[PDB]
């Protein structure tokens, strides 16, 4: 209702910020290609501009990473999915980092270097959620986190129900359907504003999603190449697994040597730009885009992969097609150039997300999946040139559907979900290939689940962040006896005047255990300290409402750590007062469960 | 994995049963229309066959409702959403009722009377889930219920992600994402088999969903009729609310009078068939389908409503169109016939779901929504005959999109969800109108949420079933003091030989509280009775492993009933041992919370 009105201002602001950032990104990008073309074709000088614009934007982005942001480097979803699991970092929710991130992420987005988008966008979306929650409802924690995640991804791509599925499907154990309704209304209004604002200020005609991919939708697949879809499940998951593995292969290489550690403490600025430099050394179009089509910034690149005609048959013609004219070298077969494009983007993207940058883990993987898909689609077009017959209509296959289903499959495989297929068909604009892409997505997901861990789980493992995982293993003897803390603070109601002044002057924490007597030791309830301070001081001044809430839990003192973890998971709660016979004996905290489950 | 293999046999069987039932339904239906046409046009005799086939099939269905099924009359989802909230009815999960229902539901489906499909299909899906869970994993309760719900609706309509959203979005408070993954894999394989089996035995070409609705997808909406979409939100929700209200207006009329109660105990068979009779009295095409198009069985009827051309402009021509030729009376404007169709199906469908029949609450409502949508689409086509201009292309509007978005909207409004829009676009086959249908669905949902209760909540209210609801009301003084049961059974470990033989001969229940001493009164844990029986008897025979699990909960004796309800909700648990100082004092059961929250 009126919390819906809170949500509708949230989505309005979030869509204004997203349109702003990709608008300025696209304008900087067209200015880049524009001046690059229009100065002169000078093979020293076009090389000079091809180097000197992307490295200076990435240096600018990394400067904003360094100076203003003390902790927001490498931002994304896994730290906040650890936050909603409990490990709170309020200083990491600073508004000041917010503006410090986003424009650098615009510099990240405006670069021709492959970056993701969604991750730090989800982070700033949860930032705006928390700040507006501070600003409204004065004029529930993981609820605002969850809704911020939903609004962030649905405001990236205009994909509401993919937004809410990408919000639920990993970042929880249980989930309240209230927040489902909240985030679904939020995500649909954020998606709605993002597209109509386009048709307002700029040209957009009507409301296409982003990428109208005009397929024939008349005898689409058929069911003869369908086991080929089986291959594009399993193989993608295979290679996708390797991707995550190789990311660990460089993150350990990030922090294995004292030599580069010493030189990075010596000079932090040196590391990103230079390898940006060297991948630009393989990107320059009359250098290597003769074999790479290096004049493909990724958005229009993947729009060119969704071309609804066979490029091998159009390798037979010299026709000026659309942007797919970049996909012709006049001597080299185009399967080779697609293969080289795929493998070279593949090893560049891990290096791209390696550097100390706010990096989303979705977009270049999505590009790689589209690459592999149109690869196998074009070779199946070469494999069956004949097509089939139908009533006065010869129907040959077309590789655009293969491209979009593989671009679902492989990033779903890396990301360990199925909600990626949802935003995949929602950005493709037609839902012909819906059940085969769901099949292939789940095939790749179970292969990936079998082989290698998640992307973000490997990220928090390597970054060594406090987080409770589990792998369904309850062995013989795990008991909470080396763990509980026997330091107990205590308040009684039958404590009088001097004792209560002493409690003011000796204690500091936010809420306090109330018992009957310290000799009885039995925990009874809990009272906020500051309300007691209020009652004492605002009775002291006029000189010259006591409600008792109950402790919802109690820990039987031989509980196995799996079941203890399960208890805090299903309660969604932090701490444990460990008693026998009510008499308080120990205290178990969250970080000690992590230190326990180290083994 | 191999529980996935459990799931894949489940979905294979479920899709075989669904294809079987609608195959036989369609064959009986085409035989009905076939013999009806081909005997002769005799206005007494065609009236005779028009009566005598539907009432005899409905009598047959009601006979199967009566004799074999003792409790499965009026089956659907709200009893099982009460079961997964706790109120178990194992006798209502009888396999014998299963075959006793489905063929009568086939008789329900094969009738020309408007029935739903999904509800009892969900019920038999959860039946097959439970039975296969008994059969596999010898060769977790609400998990199998939830997955059965998902498989049931996704096996109805071939709509997997709509299946899992319709499984979650009402039938829970919290939800495990494990079951999300389970049911998503299950739902996609059930949807997958349903369509490929079509292309195997019968003709199907390739894999369309059901209803390819060929729209132009080129300048689709535009954003000038978009506030008209606002109307088709709110108005539908308005009228949809009235629908649920009028259902109560007849269900009380079901059980208000002792006269019809006496005559129904006198003769139960009389009630359904005769009103079937009288709505057939308004269905006969040269009687009233001259103004109704009564020769429209509902599936091809709604396919005819998704006609991508303006029937008012084709009221200008005498052209033999497709089945839409039934939409012409040569003297009466077709807006009038659509209006009369809508209002007459509207008051017939509540009477149709009234009778003691397994009735789904989705399909005729979906028909009514499509009716209202094409109504307003045709009058907007009459309102703007000109259309707009674009580059050498004059584009006029078309009412098929209005029909499909209203057919989302109104049944989403009745059903109190948003997942209905998902299965709506997934059966339409194109996703042009995706964000406006989401907007209109949520508009109608908040109007319906504002005005009138849910369909199924009104159903369980009137049928007076034990179920804990809540309406966010925690007043001044609600306390658990008139409620707890002070009858306590007790077991000690230091009880010896004669006492343990006495415990065998005096007690009966499945698991038992273990304490230290009955004088101490403190609850310590719980042990299964039958394992103790096993240890005693299978030690007694060789004459001539004692594990202690802990009680996870304890009730502070002044807990408010809202927070008690909240405790059992978030635990998902049944009972409460109510102690002070560990010493057991009372027992609180589930039905007493319902008897409490009566006020």
């Amino acid at each position: 209702g009126e919390d819906g009105i809170f949500l509708v201002l949230l989505g309005l602001l979030m869509a204004l910020v997203s349109w702003s950032m990709d608008y300025v990104s696209a304008k900087s990008l067209q200015a880049y290609k524009w001046s690059y073309a229009q100065m002169q074709p000078s093979l020293p000088l076009q090389f000079l501009v091809w180097v000197t614009f992307p490295l200076v934007l990435i240096l600018f982005s990394a400067l904003f990473c360094h100076l203003i942001s003390p902790q927001a480097v490498g931002s994304g979803i896994p730290e906040m999915k650890t936050i909603l699991r409990g490990v709170v970092l309020k200083e990491y929710l600073t508004m000041k980092a917010f503006v410090a991130k986003v424009v650098a992420l615009t510099a990240g987005l405006g670069s021709g270097i492959p970056v993701g988008k969604e991750g730090p966008f989800v982070h700033i979306a949860s930032i705006c959620a928390a700040v507006l929650s501070k600003f409204m409802s004065v004029f529930y924690y993981s609820d605002i986190l969850t809704v911020g995640c939903a609004v962030g991804v649905g405001c990236c791509f205009g994909t509401p129900l993919g937004g809410v599925l990408f919000s639920i499907e990993v970042t929880s154990t249980y989930f309240a359907v209230r927040n489902y309704w909240r985030g679904f209304f939020a995500a649909t209004f954020s998606a709605f504003v993002f597209r109509v604002l386009a048709v307002w200020n700029k040209d957009a005609v009507t409301i296409t999603a982003l990428f109208r991919t005009n397929f024939r939708m008349d005898f689409p697949f058929d069911l003869k190449e369908l086991p080929a879809f089986a291959a594009i499940g399993i193989c993608c998951g295979l290679l996708g697994a390797v991707f995550v593995y190789l990311h660990r292969q460089v993150m350990l290489g990030v922090r294995k040597h004292k030599a580069l550690s010493q030189f990075l403490a010596k000079h932090r600025l040196l590391y990103p730009g230079i390898v940006t430099f060297v991948i630009a050394s393989f990107t320059f179009p009359p250098g290597m885009g003769q074999f790479m089509a290096g004049e493909l910034m990724p958005r229009e690149a993947i729009s060119t992969l969704f071309d609804n005609n066979t490029w091998v048959k159009h390798a037979g013609d010299p026709e000026s097609l659309g942007q797919s004219a970049v996909w012709i070298h006049p001597r080299v077969n185009v399967v080779i150039i697609i293969f080289l494009f795929f493998v070279m983007k593949f090893w560049m993207s891990i290096v791209a997300t390696t550097m100390p940058i706010p990096c989303g883990g979705f977009m270049p993987v999505f590009v790689l999946g589209a690459a592999f898909g149109r690869l196998v689609g074009e070779i199946m077009a070469m494999l069956f040139p004949d097509g089939i017959l139908f009533d006065d209509i010869i129907y040959k296959i077309l590789p655009g559907g293969y491209a979009v289903i593989g671009a679902a499959a492989l990033t779903g495989a890396v990301s360990h979900t199925v909600s990626t297929a949802v935003i995949c068909f929602e950005l493709t604009g037609q839902i012909a290939h819906i059940l085969p892409m769901m099949v292939a997505v789940i095939l790749a997901n179970m292969v990936a689940q079998s082989l290698q861990p998640s992307l973000y789980d490997s990220i928090i493992q390597v970054k060594k962040l406090p987080y409770l995982p589990w792998n369904q293993l309850s062995k013989y003897t795990i008991f909470v006896e080396d763990i509980m803390v026997r330091d107990v603070k205590f308040v009684s109601a039958s404590y009088t005047y001097g004792e209560l002044r002493t409690l003011l002057q000796t204690t500091t924490v936010k809420t306090l255990p109330l018992v009957d007597s310290k000799d009885s030791m039995i925990l009874l309830g809990s009272v906020e300290r500051s309300e007691l301070q209020a009652l004492l001081q605002r009775h002291l001044c006029p000189e010259r409402s006591c409600c008792i809430d109950q402790s919802p839990f109690q820990l039987v003192e031989q509980t196995t750590l799996h079941k203890t973890h399960t208890l805090f998971s299903l309660l969604g709660l932090h701490l444990a007062y460990v008693t026998s016979m009510g008499k308080l004996r120990g205290v178990l905290a969250l970080e000690e469960l992590q230190k326990a489950i180290e083994g």
